């Protein structure tokens, strides 16, 4: 009795991080489904909603401009009223809180970022479904730990940690890239005190589980094993790594100079502002079935454009309509993400660049496909810039395990380029502009 | 003509250190499968010199001791002149290295751990080509750097990272686990700048491919497809990596304490060192006839125990004398590493588990050989302590990615009992030693 008398003393501040852990990533995870659920929810239904309207072409383009609107206003108002950092990725919005720079706000921003997410999502945008759970898994990281009574000095900023590995976790059924994404990319601002990277750990293993015990499947893209790529055509990929490296950082420079242009036309009227993204809702609600692969998140029509279903110029229309409404559904202020859109404009210009060397190159026998699955992280690594995540996360979703090595070339490439070419990482480029913006307008 | 003399100003010495990662990365890479080469050779035209002349059982097995008793006495005697420091891994030596504790001496290193690991390997030994491939490439990237005179002192930092990095992407054909292992492992003692990760990434995928034009197989070990693991079984997972936890620091103070406890059989002199060395060398010769899963570095046993053909006794005796037989080799400083033996003791564990665990309760349809896959990288996670390290390196070389949740599982539930109970990384604790045998040394 003695012994686990003294574990009670000795080990009683290791420990009750670690079962407040096991609390965080059930209640993320938990949430997160419910966020997925309700989500594939009102998008679903939606999309079905043609059944009632089955002859009158504008009178169905109407109503399906206003039945995304109104959720779209009612996603922007939220963001706009009672916690104005839930807008944007949410990423950054965490990254500076593992700093002791910006301050979570959990009361204010999970409600909001939940039913803002939701109508952002189900309104057929061009977001993300891991943006909003990243930072719903490091709010109620800080909820849990609020709602016990711990101190808080590293208390705090292993929850955060554990909050986002388990919130990218849950949204992707990566549990692998849910701990490489703390440990690649958020590397300068989290400590690993050595009891913290098994809080992640255990962040990571109780909010899969919790994603496996509702969604019933084997991956999140369900694109079979293609064919292996063999030696002597990885230059190919070093060439992709190339282009992508060349087109990252021209890409994300749009979304910033996007994002003080829409800050421009609207001032900072809050009316003037919803009304903006309500249009924006509404146009990429009314584009979900005129052009319905232009429109949507992005994780449909992945396994349409990696088997070879569209020509050269569709595949060139599909890449500059969804870059430009990727541009103004994210710059906009809208609370969803930008790591999930970034896999399907990779995912399109890879087929793209595949469709182009199985016809210009006979004597490699290759297929359009690897170049796809190749190239889905490689715009995870030449604007975001955290390559060992960018091969994991579309090696976790998409089995497609056997091609690790042309994914590393052109991760690489991507990289390297991508550094040459003067351009810092998104998410530090945002979380440095807001923080530059907070630390202005206070003076 | 002016954009590259503009060029040549701004990545002036980032382009020379990744040019010289790419030298470092192909020199490694060759350089691990001539000793792949030359280690299959003399160990196969060992065995059949001997099967042979196989007319009779005791002088067959008199000249088996004799044959690697030799080569024992090379590689022992090898490792005491001109080099001491070549003894035992290697991972050590250089994780003290990337400091500024241990000198790096490349023109006595490298032709002798070449030579020794030869020696010891082929002989018919219990240690793995991890050690003497990673101290290798340690050693060639001072070479490649000593040799282009670039003198700096963020290079040596960086080439010794990516020949470290080289080493182990081209010892398992794991280019994923070789960034992955200077990102944990060498955690606080590798610096992670933008160009050194890089030139990492560069020295891993220009070994793999050197790896890969010779090699033509897909994995290193041939466990097929098991089953997938159901939602009902991962709490076996976590009572495999609390057995895994509470054997984690047995094993490493057993090793610490056999180290010196066969350094005081010899005493202090090479002329008794080697004599140990080589009734130890033969002793593990003599054993690939007798009992031929006693032997080797240990790949040949884990296709055979994954699939369900063994007996319970005879995994008991299997890990008994594999336990008997790895202290007292890898403990009498021999130059090799400590992964696989880990491995190949670690999967007769975790089938052994399996076996119970399919029959103590059939109502899982649990088959007992993906606890094989959990069961191998389950003690380096407790002993060596880089469990995302582990769970990768015994994915990259199996290809069972579909049981990735009770990797994770076991992985955490090794390193946390493994923390209850005060056990510390290996790597870490043989490097302190050393560190205090040499600042004990100079007074």
């Amino acid at each position: 009795r003695q012994l686990i008398r003294q574990l009670l003393e000795r080990d009683k501040t290791p420990l009750a991080i670690l079962f407040m852990a096991a609390v965080v990533g059930t209640l993320v995870g938990l949430a997160a489904v419910a966020f997925d659920k309700g989500v594939a929810w009102l998008q679903n239904q939606r999309m079905g909603a043609l059944v009632h309207t089955a002859d009158n072409y504008p009178l169905l383009l109407t109503v399906a401009f206003l039945c995304s609107a109104v959720l779209a206003m009612f996603g922007y108002f939220l963001v706009r009223k009672y916690a104005p950092e839930a807008g944007g990725s949410g990423i950054p919005e965490i990254e500076g809180a593992l700093e002791d720079q910006r301050p979570v706000r959990w009361w204010r921003v999970l409600p909001v970022k939940f039913f803002g997410g939701l109508g952002t999502l189900g309104g057929g945008m061009v977001l993300g479904r891991e943006g909003p759970t990243v930072q719903i898994g490091g709010n109620i990281g800080r909820m849990v730990l609020d709602i016990f009574r711990l101190k808080g000095d590293e208390a705090r900023h292993t929850l955060l940690a554990t909050g986002a590995a388990a919130g990218l976790a849950a949204a992707f059924n990566a549990p692998l890239a849910g701990i490489l994404f703390i440990i690649e990319e958020m590397r300068p601002q989290f400590r690993y005190t050595l009891i913290s990277i098994k809080a992640v750990f255990i962040g990571v293993i109780m909010s899969t589980i919790m994603y496996r015990i509702f969604n019933h499947e084997v991956a999140l893209i369900d694109v079979g094993k293609l064919s292996d790529a063999p030696l002597n055509t990885l230059w190919l990929y070093l060439i992709l790594g190339i282009i992508f490296g060349i087109f990252g950082p021209i890409f994300n420079k749009w979304v910033l100079g996007m994002q003080d242009l829409l800050h421009r036309v609207h001032g900072g009227n809050i009316t003037k502002w919803v009304l903006m993204g309500g249009a924006i809702g509404g146009l990429c609600g009314l584009l979900g079935f005129v052009a319905p692969a232009t429109s949507g998140g992005g994780f449909n029509l992945i396994p349409i454009a990696t088997a070879g279903n569209f020509s050269m110029g569709m595949l060139v229309f599909i890449f500059v309509a969804r870059v430009i409404t990727t541009l103004l559904c994210f710059s906009s202020g809208a609370p969803g993400g930008i790591f999930a859109p970034m896999l399907a404009l990779g995912t399109v210009l890879g087929t793209a660049f595949g469709m182009v060397a199985v016809e210009l190159f006979p004597q490699y026998h290759l297929e359009a496909g690897t170049f796809a699955i190749a190239g889905m992280g490689a715009l995870l690594a030449a604007s975001i810039r955290a390559p060992l995540t960018g091969i994991i996360l579309v090696l976790e979703m998409t089995d497609n395990y056997q091609l690790i090595l042309p994914m590393i070339i052109t991760g690489l490439g991507a990289t390297l380029l991508a550094q040459f070419t003067g351009g810092k990482p998104l998410y530090s480029a945002i979380l440095a502009r807001t923080l530059a913006k907070q630390e202005a307008e206070q003076l």
